[PDB]
């Protein structure tokens, strides 16, 4: 009822073997969106171009690890384990509160409005655009005692072209209130349990061998190749003769192999130091998506980012490409930066065991047939799709990264593993909607077939609990010497880092990956 | 009770063999109508005079296809079978919210009122003047956000003559309080079912033969005719003689028939095309009414429309009659208009395979007696009511237009299908009255037993259910060929149609009739 | 629900046979602290230097003994028994009441949130820093009619080195969020039961008897002693020569005896006659903390206080230190002050039968090794640690002195007995924790990643109550004549004490320890 609580707090983590609980619970607030209504979206930008609607419904996103771990939790995640992957979902809103606003004179009040209600629906049969999987904000925030607002739902429909916004005879409509939906009052809550499919564990270790060095270093190969076509060190000079050998030690980049590195796209790389970059502007014919790898789609261009895996620079290096993930800083606020030190890079230097470097090539070939009388030019293969014997680990999930996407409705696909990071689901955790229900303000005396458009301004705000447990899958290694972990080690701090500070605001001071812990090819 | 919901949201369609349901769920206000009271109606206009009463009730009206059929769902029904018909219905009424409104020096101030009631009854005897049939507005939107205002109800009484609006010892009084209902405070619900009487499936298909051309037509009549009385091909020239002729092949027209086209009534044809019409004033002696086919019931004109079902002019032709439904276009908002184009004709042109065109006749006969020296004149027969061996077909139900229609009280009636379309039923859905309770404002501390006439200002809310369980017969044709189909085909558009536009409007931009699919005769 | 009080009030006290169980309840009143915010605190001040949290969180505090006892029962429990210790607790917080206060052009109003709820939790598991055995203010008040403050939680973290507040990797933050708590409307209540482990009776007498005193004063000891190195009485006079004495009667000081006072730390004795005292500031070079006995932990002084359980001056004598509890007298309402009078002196004098004095010394040794020709100098022993042999009492608890002290977690502690008084528990009565769940005021209609930081302003209030279950052991004397007991013997009075006043105010006039029995060694 009313003077009961629909539910408790829930904030704890509960490990044990091979699993891990996390359990969180935020105070959320939902305004009216849109005014009550469903507006028609659309806008003529090129290859920006876009058009859909934006609904008077907010959703909630609970895509992203920081939302379930506590940085402590997610050290003792992956200083121990190999691998992980989530099991089941369980999701409660609960404690409603729907606010009534009204203005005066002076400042505007807020009063309980206890028969209002609130609409709650999960599109478990996933009829509706997915959109908690395209790394955007909305989540719940990362600090347990943060209030966050519940971001509104809008979704994009189908471009044709490149250059309108004008839609078809195919692109839909999808009204939310042509859905069943539950109704809540102060009174009641709403509760969902979810489970995953199985996936594959995400890999939580570095590669402590090469692809290119798996052989025994002591042992001649019993395979042969050719050494040179001429006596001397000189090109175009020497006697001509085919010089073969055994492939042996110290030639190991000669040896035959099993395996290859996997596909790649070569990226564009850049330097954080201005003045090391040509200048190359925002917008115009000449704007910097034009020099960066990207895909055509309709004629539009998209970045090709962050693009397959691939192995990059150090985050702490003086050259960056597409193909990392970048993050704000801990100091920004802001929505631009001119300093790439107020924001954090991620890297996925640790696949250059086995994937191919993002601002390299994937490796050279002849541009034509060789002869005694014609030496052919050496081409580059920038690009390479799925070859028989390639492999390649994925990129790394991140604290603050997103865990799952929704795998892609079509006939076919390869390796459905999202390229921002994480978990590759074909029944993602459902989109739970909320929305205030609209409450009519003073109607006329007299009737009107006009649909209503007058309305008491409301907004609600109540908790939500989200409870997620984790498969893990400890370590087994046999190496002897001491592994890489992560640690605090940032020293003397005037106020102590991956918590609140003097003022209050609680700030994330670095991206942290999964990958500490080492395994052999 | 207060802080629990009272039911939840409701809004899907479920198809399965033979059925379809449809739930639609909508936000309702009620205003105080008459100021809690009931007002005698009546005005002497001529043929417009009228006589009722007003009541301080509302009422729910469910009476139109897109109530219960989103657009596509609508397709899925009309490009699919050939009939379909209502079988079962349910309405629930719940989440009641009463607001109290007060007005101050500057802006007025709305506050819930936990201990008002409603009060709700279904006048499930037909106790009461139905008009939930009468092509008015008042039904719930067709788009599930709207929220609209529960219209107030009003009855005519019986007229007499056509000059005066004095009722007569006949005349009625309906008072509805003095009928059994439901209170309702904020925490109850109201809920009734209702199942439809056998009645026809509606016929959702155009015919694919004609029924004068029901003949082999490969084939010889075994019957005899007179072909002509003279020689020749003059008129009252040549040598008389009765020439007659085995009625066979490319003279079908002759042919003996076992069957006729339905009944019909001559309407009048005008031009959408302004200059291409008589010059006809709304009002006087010479008023449109009298240039239009009209009823006479006790000297008062009523102007047949939409009439007898018959044949009339293609949606897109520059020619319309009374016998055709007209909606307001999607860019319609006032209550009148010159320019067609804003409008949206119907069409009842696939009746031109069974029933008489409207603007035209339903044949010819001899003005009198011919002879060898009299030929008669030839007579139009421009209205002809039931002859044995007649056909026809009903006119089509609209997307937009009304579903049942109550049957009148009488003792004779032909063909009881309504006029505007759809089902006739001898007890139809019950019509559901709600009104707002009085609350008395600050009484006097001296007894009076004046009636008071003082009344806190108020208004409801809430919600309203309506499932409705639909029969539906799958078409079975072995056509060969492909059929038409109703497919949305409005090409590039800014705004997607049948869609809320950037300014989060609903409009419906098309009439959807139900004849697509065909069959044989 | 709202309408129905969620506990009732309990404040009595039962005594039986070995047991007494007190009951005390208590109207509290919760505001939001630090604006719902978690503030890194921290500050350089050399000894003075610190860093920490401080919370939005508020703690209940029952370790004071005049939250259980009144005057009356604490004297009924310390005339008649020896020993006493705490064996059970249950808290119940109910009745809570959450008001929304709003400012307008006037004076301020509160109002009802019926729907608003308070978190409350304990930290069974004592997870979070224990502040509750401080001695710190913030428990319930004595006086059952007074309505007290929930105090805020904050804690200390490591603070390294004596000059930066600076942080380093070791420090910890603690959200309290990330616990698990219950929420509480105004409906609901909270509940919670502890044991006590085993832990020693409080010793509730005065020893009448001395350590150096227990033997039978008419007989001669079989043990012989040297008597002096000399004849007569003169020092480096007379003849040499080893006189040896069998130890017997009024020569106690030399008899060979089993045991020893215990342990002791000189502590600087101060005057409370002004012009009797060497003049030294608060602060700089020559700050008091310098001339007083302090320990040093990590370069910061810590000043000895209370210290080691020794016997002090009494508690009218004309001196003091830091090893006797001061507490404010009952005309004492700030926080400095000049006179002693207004305060009140408790004494630890009765130790004078096993400890050693702490102002004085434990005793005196030999500088060196004497012979015909060297006198050694008489070196005082200012401190010394545990010596086998030794005994000792523990200090006093006090009517307004502290209950329990949670044992440090550490490998090794001598004799757990907290300094300040009190029993020391390795699993003390829980921390209970609560705060105002954060209500958002009315949000932008546009979404915003940024946490809410506008909230409506509120603040709680309900009753508390708490249960102690007490184990006494009664005296079971042989003694003859009668004993000395604590009496009110405040003879002709105004105002009578330990009553409120005219103006209803309650304040503890004296310090009643729990010494008045006696008990032979
Ligand atoms: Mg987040
Ligand atoms: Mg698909
Ligand atoms: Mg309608
Ligand atoms: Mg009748
Ligand atoms: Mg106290
Ligand atoms: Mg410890």
């Amino acid at each position: 009822g009313v003077g009961n609580a629909s539910g408790d707090w829930h904030c704890d983590s509960t490990w044990s073997e091979g699993h891990v609980t996390t359990t969180s619970t935020r105070t959320w607030v939902l305004p009216t969106y849109n005014n009550h209504l469903y507006k028609r979206l659309g806008e003529s930008l090129q290859s920006n171009t876009y058009n859909g609607f934006s609904t008077p419904w907010g959703y909630f996103d609970f895509n992203r690890f920081h939302c379930h771990f506590s940085p402590r939790d997610w050290q003792r995640l992956i200083n121990n384990n190999w691998g992980m992957r989530p099991k089941a979902m369980r999701v409660k809103i609960f404690n409603i509160q729907v606010k009534e606003v009204t203005t005066s004179n002076g400042e505007t009040t807020v009063a309980n409005n206890l028969t209002s209600t609130v609409q709650i629906f999960a599109d478990s049969s996933y009829e509706l655009p997915y959109v908690m999987d395209a790394g955007q904000e909305g989540s719940l925030p990362p600090f347990p005692n943060d209030v966050f607002m519940v971001p509104q739902y809008g979704y994009c429909g189908l471009v044709t072209g490149n250059t309108s916004q004008q839609q078809t005879d195919r692109n839909a409509f999808y009204c939310l209130e042509y859905f069943p939906s539950q109704m809540l009052r102060t009174g009641n809550n709403f509760e969902i349990t979810y489970s995953f499919e199985k996936v594959p564990f995400h890999s939580m270790y570095a590669h402590s061998q090469s692809l290119d060095r798996l052989m025994n270093p002591l042992i001649d190969q019993y395979l042969w190749g050719l050494q040179s076509t001429t006596t001397g060190t000189t090109l175009n000079a020497g006697t001509a003769t085919t010089n073969f050998t055994k492939l042996r030690p110290t030639n190991f980049s000669n040896f035959k192999k099993n395996w290859l590195p996997g596909p790649s796209i070569k990226q564009q790389g850049f330097s954080k130091t201005a003045n090391q970059n040509y200048k190359i502007p925002a917008t115009g014919s000449d704007s910097l998506i034009k020099y960066e790898t990207h895909s055509t789609l309709d004629g539009r261009w998209s970045a090709l980012t962050p693009g397959p895996p691939m192995a990059t620079a150090g985050p702490a290096d003086s050259k960056f490409s597409n193909s990392q993930l970048i993050f704000a800083g801990p100091k920004q606020n802001g929505n631009t930066a001119t300093v790439p030190g107020t924001l954090i890079f991620t890297s996925e230097e640790e696949l250059a065991a086995t994937n191919a470097t993002d601002t390299d090539m994937w490796g050279n070939l002849p541009g034509g047939d060789q002869s005694n009388s014609n030496l052919p030019t050496v081409d580059r293969l920038t690009a390479l799709g799925a070859v028989p014997g390639m492999v390649w680990q994925n990129r790394d999930i991140y604290y603050q990264g997103p865990i799952w996407a929704k795998i892609p409705h079509t006939d076919g696909h390869f390796h459905p593993s999202p390229l921002i990071g994480g978990f590759g689901l074909k029944h993602p955790p459902p989109q739970i909607f909320i929305k205030n229900t609209p409450v009519p303000a003073n109607p006329a005396t007299t009737f009107s077939s006009t649909p209503v458009n007058s309305f008491i301004t409301q907004y609600s705000t109540g908790q939500v609990s989200v409870q997620i447990d984790w498969e893990i899958q400890k370590e087994r290694s046999k190496r002897w010497n001491p592994e890489v972990q992560f640690t605090s080690n940032y020293g003397q701090q005037n106020s102590l880092l991956w918590a609140p500070d003097a003022a209050g605001k609680y700030t994330e001071p670095r991206a942290i990956g999964t990958r500490y812990l080492t395994h052999h090819l």
